[PDB]
């Protein structure tokens, strides 16, 4: 991207996703660090991210008395400092004071920014004080616009989603002075997210805010910056050299950018799913659908809706992996009916892997049954394509190999006194020559026998025929020919049997692999999201001790009220 684009317009009401900037994020593979910027408008925003560019002549800047930016304006550029991620940042349409009405899409790009984000930049003017935490009205309104899951309480799971959060404080005017030594940035954020005791309609309103910081983010920030330069000259600051400006500021505004490059996350969606462009994509399409519905954008939805577009891709991806090895590795027909199997069992077991390593949140397991399903299928196609192939051989062998004995004893040949011996010699020849012949298939003891069968009269006529041998010996013939038959049936049958028994096998086989690697996945999900769940423990834990340490048990107390629920979860 040569220069940033819009990612969500705001017109008339509205907020749409624009089809150019999805496109773009269909084509970027990469793992994304994503990055967004909210706040009053006209406090610095654009000109801030532009420093995260690195890059002068980015997000298009404004005046410091109207506003400027528009929707949600994005930009993909490589991370100075993580080869092989992309670095995404988001521009926003600056907030307005909600006590002065309008401006109705303010709460929702906000909520977005939330919800698309690895980093949650506030920035604002000045100190933080009455006047800049009531703005921060639109944090306290996330429990009204977001939702965790579908399936007062739900914003307790924000803190496991939610991104870092960073206030960046713009024209500072405290020196942070303090017995001792100074106040460093974090330490006064700290001071000023302290509650106050008192239950009275003031001190709720006081509380509140402060309370959804500490209890919806994960991690908090803060970084402070001097007025970049003399008010005549902040107009032309874009245009100005970093020895132009406040020395302080030039290194408060580096050790920003420095921290975001070295502290912001890839984003991540519940089990480890890392966000890369078309992840990006349906999240957006998501939540924006779910504005323009005049629903609720929900987190939970958002991951299953990517779901079913990355599980149907990955059985079709399986199934191809799948129709790719039986191909390059089947021959013919095969030799027997267990090496079509044992390559049919091979090839299932890697599609299944494709299938497990691809997918995610495979509810009922609706997907890999679909999977099953379609290999089932592809197993009975190669099967008859199989069996086919084996009858158009042994047939065929049976056309060059006895058609000669039928057209000699049909001619006379063994018509003749001593002609019984050599006929029966020359037809175990041939018996001999068929079952010598390599990669016959599954169905040569069926289509020899049915032959053999049908032409039993032959031996019967030569027989009787022959002179040279006493009635006795024919009578001895007779019973051996009939005992062969016999012994042929039961080659016959025994195939018959044995395939069946194969075919069995085979479905328990395979009904069993799907289960083995299902059963691992579940296992490997389960802990993924246990540990998950530890982390939030471990935050929920956190900020109730800093609650009872800070003398308030009222909100300590519902603080443990939340881990109890979230380890009945566990
Ligand atoms: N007082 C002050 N002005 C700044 C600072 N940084 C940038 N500016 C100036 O403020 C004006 C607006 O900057 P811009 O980044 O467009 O602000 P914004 O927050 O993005 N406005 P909007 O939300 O409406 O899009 C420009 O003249 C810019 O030079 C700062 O730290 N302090
Ligand atoms: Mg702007």
């Amino acid at each position: 991207m040569t220069g940033p684009m819009c990612l969500i317009e705001n017109t008339n009401g509205r907020l749409m996703a624009n089809p150019e900037a999805l496109k773009i994020l269909s084509a970027i593979t990469q793992p994304m660090v994503v990055v967004a910027i909210v706040g009053l408008y006209r406090t610095g925003k654009s000109y801030l991210m532009n420093k995260l560019a690195g890059k002068k002549k980015g997000f298009s800047l404004g005046s410091t008395v109207q506003s400027h930016t528009k929707g949600i304006w994005m930009w993909c550029v490589p991370h100075p400092k993580k080869p092989g991620h992309i670095l995404v940042l988001l521009d926003t349409e600056g907030l307005g004071d909600v006590e002065k009405g309008d401006n109705q899409n303010d709460s929702w790009i906000f909520a977005l920014a939330v919800l698309l984000s690895s980093t949650f930049v506030y920035n604002s003017i000045g100190t933080i004080n009455q006047q800049a935490m009531d703005q921060l009205y639109y944090v306290t309104e996330l429990t009204h616009r977001i939702r965790s899951k579908s399936s007062v309480e739900d914003s307790a799971d924000f803190v496991s989603f939610f991104p870092d959060f960073v206030w960046t404080l713009r024209d500072f005017s405290l020196d942070l002075e303090a017995d001792g030594q100074p106040l460093t940035p974090d330490e006064y954020l700290t001071y000023s997210l302290k509650l106050k005791k008192g239950t009275s309609q003031k001190d709720e309103t006081f509380n509140l805010p402060r309370l959804c910081i500490r209890k919806f983010f994960p991690k908090k920030k803060c970084f402070v910056f001097d007025r970049p330069v003399h008010r005549r000259k902040l107009a032309q600051l874009e245009k100005l050299q970093d020895e132009e400006l406040d020395p302080e500021f030039v290194q408060q505004v580096a050790d920003f950018c420095s921290y975001i490059f070295s502290n912001s996350k890839t984003k991540t969606l519940s089990g480890g799913i890392q966000v890369n462009g078309p992840r990006l994509e349906s999240l957006v399409l998501t939540y924006v659908n779910a504005i323009s519905s005049g629903d609720l954008p929900c987190m939970e939805n958002a991951v299953l809706a990517l779901a079913q577009i990355e599980n149907s891709a990955a059985v079709q991806k399986a199934i191809a992996h799948y129709e790719q090895q039986m191909g390059q590795k089947v021959q013919l027909p095969t030799e027997s009916l267990q090496e079509l199997l044992d390559l049919h069992r091979d090839s299932e077991r890697e599609a299944i892997e494709v299938f497990i390593r691809s997918s995610f949140k495979d509810v009922d397991h609706l997907f890999q049954k679909e999977l099953a399903a379609q290999l089932e299928k592809k197993r009975d196609d190669f099967c008859k394509q199989n069996q086919e192939a084996s009858s158009d051989r042994c047939s065929g062998l049976l056309q060059v190999i006895f058609s000669p004995l039928e057209e000699e004893v049909k001619a006379g040949i063994y018509s003749k006194p001593g002609g019984y011996r050599l006929f029966v010699q020359k037809l175990q020849d041939l018996k001999k020559k068929y079952y010598e012949e390599p990669r016959k298939g599954i169905q040569a003891e069926e289509i020899l026998q049915t032959y053999l069968k049908s032409k039993e009269s032959m031996t019967d006529a030569i027989l009787q025929t022959d002179q040279t041998l006493t009635e006795k010996e024919k009578e001895i013939e007779v019973e051996r020919v009939k005992a062969e038959s016999a012994q042929a049936s039961a080659k016959m049958l025994h195939e018959m049997q044995r395939k069946n028994e194969q075919m069995m096998e085979q479905k328990e086989r395979s009904y069993q692999e799907h289960l083995k690697q299902l059963t691992e996945k579940m296992e490997n999900d389960r802990v993924q999201l246990l540990k998950e769940q530890e982390r939030t423990l471990a935050l929920k834990l956190q900020e109730q001790e800093q609650l009872l340490k800070e003398g308030f048990q009222k909100e300590s107390r519902i603080m443990k009220n939340e881990i109890q629920d979230l380890q009945t979860k566990m």
